[PDB]
């Protein structure tokens, strides 16, 4: 609970004002627990952020797992999946923060050690459509990891860079993208 | 030196720490001078980031036109181009500070005949590249706009969302994305 808290409040907190400005002071005292009680739960910022983090890839999971209910084969859930992550992406409140962060830890391994257990998960939603599309017949791919890291990375990339046009025009974009992609694996 | 001087710790700064870790001062501290000297092609912080940009963007134009040349047919001038968008020195190193740079700086009319003249060089190449491919029979590309910026920033997808990684594992991702989006076209 008073874990619970200390993630609740310092959610809203990063949201608010970013990852840089946020102390744990603040969120110490806004959660009403302690630096030791904080310290045991977390021991850094960083660490705390990472954890908020794993908690908000579950809840994409679970939307995506009821979201790709709406597209029935593994090249509708492609479509469907960066359709997806442009347009949540776009009102994210978040999105500022972990922008913050990575710049923050990049030159450390430590706090960009589970920022890889995590991002394997980002990916893993491509690994699974791949992989079916594969038994599904839909496509015959030579190894799902690689597609899927560049899958993965191209959306994040159209997704992030084009920020600076009309989110119409983005979406039109992105699915052109998922079409002429998905027509390099036949 | 005045003008052509400062850009250089701006940049490192720049580079090393975000759009936001580094400040007017800390630049001026380790370049020694007036925090007034931005002024005359240097409005605003986001001016002389701005510039650094331009600056970074035809340096790493400048070299793209004299290695292009170990590329025969458009179709290898597409995959050079994003081979060597992964091992530059130039502009790419930069794509972090500029994404962060996004989250803020983005609401003044600046960021809107500035800013759009950048964003021209950087889907240029890929015009170029689309373009002498349907003059040349390559492919047959619908609307080389819509390809272009979709492949521009894929590519800084791959180079950027991938940053903490063998260096070969990642040559080897991008030639795999080139050959997948080119197949996907013609
Ligand atoms: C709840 C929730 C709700 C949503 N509406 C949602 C929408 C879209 C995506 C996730 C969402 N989730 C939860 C999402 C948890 C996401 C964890 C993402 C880890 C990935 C980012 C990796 N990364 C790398 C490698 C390298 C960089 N230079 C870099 C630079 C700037 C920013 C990121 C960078």
């Amino acid at each position: 609970n008073l874990k619970d808290k200390i993630l609740g409040v310092a959610k809203e907190l990063f949201i608010k004002n970013g990852y840089n400005a946020t102390t744990t002071g603040e969120i110490v005292k806004l959660s009403e627990s302690s630096k030791g009680n904080l310290y045991y739960h977390f021991k850094t910022k960083e660490n705390l952020f990472l954890e908020i983090l794993n908690i908000q890839e579950s809840k994409w999971q679970e939307q995506w797992k009821k979201e790709q209910i709406k597209a029935k084969t593994n090249r509708e859930k492609f479509y469907l999946y960066n359709e997806l992550s442009l347009t949540t992406e776009y009102y994210y409140p978040l999105q500022n923060a972990i922008i913050e962060f990575y710049t923050e830890y990049y030159k450390t391994n430590s706090i960009n050690e589970k920022m890889n257990k995590l991002e394997n998960k980002y990916i893993d939603a491509y690994h699974v459509i791949f992989k079916e599309g594969n038994l599904n017949g839909e496509w015959s791919i030579n190894d799902v990891n690689a597609v899927s890291k560049i899958a993965a990375n191209a959306v994040n990339g159209i997704v992030t860079f084009t920020h600076e046009q009309n989110i119409n025009e983005r979406i039109k974009l992105m699915n052109k993208f998922s079409q002429i992609f998905l027509n390099g694996l036949s």
